[PDB]
């Protein structure tokens, strides 16, 4: 059904990654049609006597060649298929889509506005992602503290197995295999499918950002905010520099034509609570599509100035609320008191929206903070990427000598060691176990560097 290509321009693509460092080469790269012809390609490298490499492929978002297979295949998971329409259960007392593993969420969320003004209830800040690369990892974004990362957003997979089999699975139905894939870094078997738990959508957003020159006050805020009757339905947070540093709360609220009379006041009377500085308040009003789509729109903008495909040594932290005030000492005011620029986003989540079953690593905290360093390298300059590196580093030393219990998000572990400390005995063993039943000869996404073929 699929085809086998050695287009250079192809193999070129599958050769490299958003972060622009990891450059490991496949043989070839497949082009499914259907679920069957991924689970072919997986079945012959399942029964190959060498047992290639296969790594499903996304939108390449990928920072240090997690979607790369050296020497085997890559699957253009990107695809004249007609898509499934969304349907409501009576049962789950909501609706809910059928979505291809490597469809984008952008061109979900245009499908499911255009067929019933539906949407995914839970986001990223970029849609132009996959839905199996974000539910490999998690999938955050400022609607998380309250519906939880789109890994608690779907009610069911296919995944074809690293044996090449096709298998259906939910929290009733192989619930190993599902949990185990959410969050499990492409370990256990490529998603064919993934059923989308879906809302009404509002059609229009209130956005909001406010200043703080009070950590204390901000953090504070931010985590009133997250525990909220009337709320925010959005919650993040940046790090803003002088021209020290000031913290940027920005919030949103969502609403429609029938909430389009009370919004105003909801805002008013939200924001009277909070204790940004005076007159740092600035509203924008627009569709909740154009807010959803903010990060393409600051996309389009570097790539007219050759300022999208440069390195980028972007960093993700998850961070125990505890130790959050200690973090902005030694890190934001300390390793960081820069490149191409970009932002250094900070906002709490609540870890109770987050099933313990599924494979995501989080703190061993109730609340804790993405803290995320999503600075890029200058253009042709490899001296700023080293320097970049060198940052990320001190970082990390930061949190280990101080005792701070962080966890890499979108982990970039190489190391069996780290791999261990990462996820802890408890989850490592249940890893290692599901990693010996679905995927034994370690085929699928070895670029994420955890396995190696028995
Ligand atoms: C580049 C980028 C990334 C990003 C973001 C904004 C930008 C500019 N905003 C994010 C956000 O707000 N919140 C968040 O949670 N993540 C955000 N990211 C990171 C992004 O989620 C990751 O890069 C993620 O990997 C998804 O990206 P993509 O769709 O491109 O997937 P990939 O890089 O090619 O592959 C990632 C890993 O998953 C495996 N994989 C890929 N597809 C599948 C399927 N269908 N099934 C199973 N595994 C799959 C790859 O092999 C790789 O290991
Ligand atoms: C230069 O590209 C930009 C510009 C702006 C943003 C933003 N305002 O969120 C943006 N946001 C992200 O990339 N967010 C994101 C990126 C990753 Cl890799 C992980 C997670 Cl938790 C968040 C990217």
């Amino acid at each position: 059904g699929g085809r086998l290509s050695v287009d250079a321009s192809d193999i070129a693509e599958a050769s490299r990654d958003f972060g622009g460092v990891a450059r490991a080469e496949p043989m070839a790269v497949f082009h499914p049609r259907a679920a069957g012809d991924v689970a072919g390609l997986v079945g012959a490298a399942f029964r190959s006597a060498r047992g290639f490499r296969v790594s499903a492929r996304g939108h390449g978002h990928s920072i240090s060649g997690q979607a790369q297979a050296a020497g085997g295949v890559v699957v253009d998971m990107s695809r004249a298929v007609a898509r499934a329409l969304p349907v409501h259960s009576a049962a789950l007392g909501g609706h809910y889509v059928d979505v291809w593993g490597g469809e984008l969420w952008v061109d979900v969320l245009n499908w499911t506005l255009s067929h019933g003004g539906l949407a995914p209830r839970s986001w990223t800040d970029y849609l132009y992602l996959s839905v199996g690369g974000t539910l490999s990892n998690a999938g955050i974004s400022g609607q998380a503290f309250h519906h939880g990362p789109q890994i608690s957003n779907v009610y069911e997979l296919d995944v074809v197995t690293g044996k090449g089999e096709v298998v259906t699975c939910s929290e009733t139905e192989n619930p190993d295999l599902f949990f185990g894939v959410l969050g499990g870094l492409g370990q256990f078997g490529i998603i064919t499918r993934a059923r989308i738990a879906l809302e009404r959508a509002p059609k229009r957003v209130r956005w909001i950002r406010a200043l703080y020159s009070n950590f204390s006050e901000f953090t504070a805020d931010q985590e009133r905010l997250i525990s909220l009757g009337r709320r925010f339905d959005y919650v993040e947070g940046f790090v803003v520099a002088a021209e020290s540093v000031l913290y940027c709360l920005e919030v949103t609220k969502n609403y429609d034509d029938e909430t389009a009379g009370s919004v105003d006041q909801d805002v008013d009377t939200l924001l009277g609570e909070l204790n940004f500085l005076p007159g740092t308040v600035f509203t924008t009003d627009l569709p909740y599509v154009d807010f959803l789509d903010r990060v393409h729109k600051a996309e389009l903008k570097l790539r007219a100035k050759g300022m999208w495909e440069v390195p980028h040594p972007w960093l993700n932290l998850f961070v125990p609320a505890s130790r959050i005030a200690d973090f902005d000492r030694g890190v934001f005011r300390g390793v960081l008191g820069a490149g191409a620029g970009g932002p250094v986003l900070i906002y709490p989540m609540n870890k109770h929206k987050w099933d313990p079953r599924s494979s995501a690593v989080t703190p061993d905290e109730e609340v804790f903070y993405l803290v995320a360093f999503l600075r890029s390298a200058l253009p042709g300059a490899p001296e700023s990427l080293e320097a970049l590196a060198r940052q990320n580093q001190r970082i990390l030393d930061f949190c280990a000598g101080t005792g701070i219990g962080a966890k890499q998000y979108l982990p970039g572990h190489k190391a069996r060691h780290e791999w261990a400390e990462h996820f802890g005995a408890a989850r490592w063993d249940r890893f290692a176990r599901l990693k010996a039943e679905f995927d034994p000869r370690a085929i699928l996404a070895a670029g994420q560097g955890i396995f190696r073929p028995p």
